């Protein structure tokens, strides 16, 4: 049952890391190497009862290799059929904040109704205070996947942001 | 639930094209290129109603790439804790049958009394007789995870052990 989140972005963005704090587990291989994940990788996951799926994918770039190439392209088919995409951005690599100034043409390419939650990761090294806000309408968390710090505001906005209703 | 089927065997072999065959979509990326599987992939499945943990892993040997070293040492992880493994042959590189005789090493390596069910891919390519035999106490099936060939006999294999 439940939602699905894909989480996306750039390569060495943090996405992996971010699947494995919300697993609770090594689900996913972590490396310093862009381009580590290539596969689609998805855990289910329950917070406080309510199911959801977290579906971890390639980072988009120009890919590097055949293999890559088609992760690339499987990542922007779980996108396009997401329920939400948790825009994955290394904050030491970028100060803005407003997905528009940090890549456009991403944000222009997702569905019309799909929402999106910037996530600014690497708090533990930018320093940036950690918790949830808000830019142009869309969540805004800053968070580090890797110390865990500030994951647990994002679990909060799950819960909040990823309900269904069901019967018997 | 449902117990943990880990098809394991070398690169190439056509672990993920099963995988794919038996999840009845594209679960995993498939190329001809070793080492395009790494991160271990699971697919939980239901065969005629029978939960299954389908559990595909990087193709084993010793790796130059850091990521497939990883995955492989993952794979082994995966190996040490299935219910039953799929030892997945490339049926094109060797005529042998006995797992013995295709890779002991790896067959001395499983945990004791994990069961293996020697799997002979590519029949499509060799012109093998389809279906399930015996080796040694092993199970033996002949299948082509391309075409679908002999899958049937693969499940019904599953469900009956
Ligand atoms: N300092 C720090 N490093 C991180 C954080 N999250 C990820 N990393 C590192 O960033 C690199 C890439 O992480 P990974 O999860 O593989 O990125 P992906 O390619 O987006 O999946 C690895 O070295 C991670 O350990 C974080 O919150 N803080
Ligand atoms: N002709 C044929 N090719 C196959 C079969 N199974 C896999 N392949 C091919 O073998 C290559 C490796 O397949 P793959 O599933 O990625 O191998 P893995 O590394 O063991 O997962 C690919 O080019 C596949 O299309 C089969 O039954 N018949
Ligand atoms: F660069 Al990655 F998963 F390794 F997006
Ligand atoms: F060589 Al592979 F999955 F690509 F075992
Ligand atoms: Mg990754
Ligand atoms: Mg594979
Ligand atoms: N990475
Ligand atoms: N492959």
């Amino acid at each position: 049952h439940g939602m699905k989140v894909v989480i996306a972005g750039r390569p060495n963005a943090g996405k992996s890391s971010l699947l494995n704090a919300l697993a609770g587990r090594e689900a996913a291989i972590v490396t310093d190497i862009a381009g580590t994940t290539r596969d689609v990788l998805r855990e289910h996951i329950h917070i406080d009862g309510m199911p959801l799926h977290i579906i971890d994918t390639a980072g988009l770039r120009e890919a590097s290799d055949e293999v890559e190439r088609i992760g690339i392209e499987r990542a922007w088919q779980e996108i396009e059929q997401a329920d939400r995409v948790l825009f994955m951005v290394d904050g030491t690599t970028t100060d803005a904040v407003d997905p528009a100034e940090i890549w456009p043409e991403f944000i222009a390419r997702l569905p019309a109704k799909l929402p999106i939650t910037v996530v600014r990761n690497k708090a533990d090294i930018t320093g940036e205070t950690l918790g949830m806000s808000e830019v142009n309408g869309h969540a805004l968390i800053r968070l580090s996947a890797r110390t865990g710090e500030g994951v647990d505001v994002l679990r909060n906005h799950l819960k909040q942001s990823m309900g269904f209703d069901t019967n018997m």
